[PDB]
């Protein structure tokens, strides 16, 4: 049987080809979950069709129908096999799916544009000169709105009022706001994006200081699915044998455009 | 029934108390992993004594009797109901026990005495004059043993044939051998122990070049075990709440020493 994986369009994970309307099924697609996917498929020895995401979520619970959206909820209502995308390993989600040990670590950082005077996330707190947000809905957010350390929940405090608004309803948005702000707006998002668009042309923006939290991202499968375990061995061996490195500096910096 | 925690003598994670001889049960050692083992407790509800490895190891398996030794061992063989430990997650291992998702970031290291020429794996591998290796019947060792990434597997043949052996017993033992041994030793150990001791007195050891891998430490049950859940669900929830990243920052806290 072809096993059904979901997946979404976010690159570098996941990217229609620029000539895709000439290619069929799986070869439509390229970037670092399609290479994964691939590696892993032939670990386990299964043929496998890429899916799209219906909802283009990644996996939360309504509050009200207590529904299961995104790549999590194709998982846990028996549609999809197996979800190979840039989903985080977090507490509400393990209760529902299964994951395999991570792929990739991660965690919120700081994106300035090149110039601006902050080092640390605690340099932000202590001022209001340059201004920071965070995408206006989502984990980020989220993070913030929860945290009970202090630096976090003060910097909470300010985003929730400052005005005008520091929070972005796209990734694009908070990119674009941070290069026309000369100085003045920071960026919050995770690691690996920030990485990414790092070495994005025209070269202008940069991450800086530690990360503020630690995550990973994992291979997700229904609960009790047996496919689970031999892909979680799959996963613990590409890393070790290196492979997850490679496929991570084949994306990020073997394609990027700003040099080492 | 009381759970029996197998766990390792190995700074900052687990350590004997000074006065240790005036204390009693649990309270006798301290560590990040002493403080993590009473968090995860109180989250699943059960109480608990820590216990340290018999046999002083962390845990591989023998080739010839396929025996595992160490803590992975003593999970394998019934000794013990659950490691808190700094015991790396591995592809072997996880054939044999259930892991949790990992509650710690590390990479294989390089700790040299100062002023050894040595910048990179690289540098240590086109050379012989400064010897080096790791500790037995852990995951480093296996590490290279099994690595086909050119520099790593060139490391693992001078490390077999070097004369004499280059392996340790302990992690106190092979920096010992760093200290001692005038610039003419190195040590692969975990970025994590590389980092804690340097900023400690005597102060005349340093980590060089980047990690040489990526991975993680996981909190070890038996298969099947129905404590793994449980434990694996807190884990995620000490991440969520900061309570790891308090334990990280309280532990490797640098009083500036050197
Ligand atoms: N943490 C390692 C021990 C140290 C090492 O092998 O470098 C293990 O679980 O075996
Ligand atoms: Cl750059």
């Amino acid at each position: 049987k072809t096993v059904v994986v979901t997946t979404i369009l976010e690159s570098p994970y996941v990217m229609m080809k620029k000539n895709h309307e000439m290619l069929e099924g799986n070869e439509r697609y390229e970037g670092y979950c399609v290479d994964l996917a691939a590696e892993i498929a032939k670990h386990c020895g299964f043929k496998y069709k890429l899916t799209i995401v219906g909802d283009g979520k990644y996996g939360a619970r309504d509050a009200d129908t207590k529904i299961w959206n995104g790549m999590v909820g194709e998982l846990v209502y028996g549609k999809a096999d197996i979800a190979i995308a840039p989903l985080t390993i977090t507490l509400v989600r393990e209760e529902v799916i299964d994951f395999s040990k991570p792929f990739m670590s991660l965690g919120i950082s700081i994106m300035i544009k090149k110039g601006t005077p902050i080092e640390s996330a605690e340099d932000l707190s202590k001022q209001t000169e340059i201004a920071y947000g965070t995408l206006d809905s989502g984990s980020t957010k989220e993070f913030f709105r929860r945290s009970k350390i202090a630096v976090f929940d003060k910097m909470w405090t300010y985003m929730r009022s400052a005005e005008p608004s520091v929070f972005v309803r796209t990734t694009a948005e908070g990119v674009a706001r941070v290069r026309k702000s000369k100085g003045k707006y920071a960026y919050l998002l995770e690691s690996t994006m920030n990485e990414y668009i790092e070495q994005r042309k025209p070269c202008d923006t940069m991450k800086v200081g530690g990360n503020l939290d630690s995550k990973g991202y994992g291979i997700a499968t229904p609960k009790g699915s047996s496919l689970g375990n031999a892909v979680n061995l799959a996963v613990l061996k590409l890393n070790e044998q290196g492979l997850l490195d490679k496929l991570k500096n084949k994306w990020w910096y073997d394609k990027g455009e700003c040099g080492s």
